[PDB]
């Protein structure tokens, strides 16, 4: 262990990547981010790809704490749709950096098998909250369609709709 | 009108390979033995090169339609039909389905990308859409982008009965 060094390691890896994107994440570059010497870089993360499942792992820590803030997602008794699109509006409107950043990360699962877990851990961590109140079926459709609903405005840069979003969401609960 | 074909089909078979980190100017004008820079003739920037090559992978899919009929007749099941023509897509080697996934995901933060991932993105609606309902036309394209990426992220098997219920709950 050694917290505070990979601490501000894995914050400057992040502020790295909203800033020149995953292309601009190299060792050095997170070093002077970090403002860390070069060797306690590759000390605790040897590759990349362990850098990048560390910052992706603690992006997804964030969406936790926003489910906590907001109860009517945990209480039973509110519209599980209409209280999701709100969520994901308020993510998506608010600062695009810490949203496409995250993304990026997300999506590099793609091509990096070293990040799928870690990319499977924010699904299984996000439908819990939905199969906590329906099946489980259900739960691993919604986690899909959110997805689908974010990157058709991310990518086709037309805006969020939120009454079109808690339509969609509710075809499937 | 043959140079610009053979400088986009070449970038295609670069990021097949070594993915968007590998597409270059040079990795392309090397991949399709043109002499370099003559890329630039072109497709001036970088972001020209990709918006070109996401508009020419992106017409797969209009093909798989047209070799199955079965998705324009309004009288047929287009949940597992659908769900059918995307099993056959994610099951025969990936490097078709990530090299067009990467191109299409890429918009994510090259703004100039974004209107292609756009016009894909109603083209699938409407040659799906006009079976009535506007809002199903929309949500269409998202559902498989989700179905999908659960899949291609994951790394887990593509569910057909599951991919067919969300289908069937959506239509
Ligand atoms: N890949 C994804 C998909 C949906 C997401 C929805 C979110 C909502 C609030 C928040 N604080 C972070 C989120 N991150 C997401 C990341
Ligand atoms: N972004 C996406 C989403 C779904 C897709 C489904 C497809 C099915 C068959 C095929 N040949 C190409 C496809 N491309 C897709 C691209
Ligand atoms: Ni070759
Ligand atoms: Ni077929």
């Amino acid at each position: 262990h050694d917290p505070e060094r990979r601490q501000r390691i894995i914050d400057a890896a992040i502020r790295v990547v909203g800033q020149k994107g995953i292309a601009g994440l190299s060792h050095r570059t997170v070093a002077a981010e970090a403002d860390v010497p070069l060797g306690s870089t590759t000390y605790h993360f040897a590759t990349l790809d362990d850098l990048m499942v560390a910052a992706l792992r603690q992006a997804n820590e964030g969406f936790a704490r926003v489910v906590a803030a907001h109860p009517a997602l945990s209480d039973p008794e509110a519209d599980l749709s209409g209280e999701l699109a709100r969520v994901l509006g308020e993510w998506l409107g608010g600062d695009r950096t810490g949203v496409e950043l995250e993304y990026e990360l997300y999506l590099a699962a793609l091509r990096r098998p070293a990040l799928r877990p870690v990319a499977a851990e924010w699904a299984e961590g996000v439908g819990a909250l939905l199969a906590a109140r329906t099946d489980p079926t259900t739960a691993r459709a919604l986690v899909a369609v959110l997805d689908g609903i974010c990157l058709q405005v991310l990518l086709t840069d037309t805006p969020y709709d939120e009454e079109y979003a808690r339509e969609v969401l509710t075809r499937l609960i």
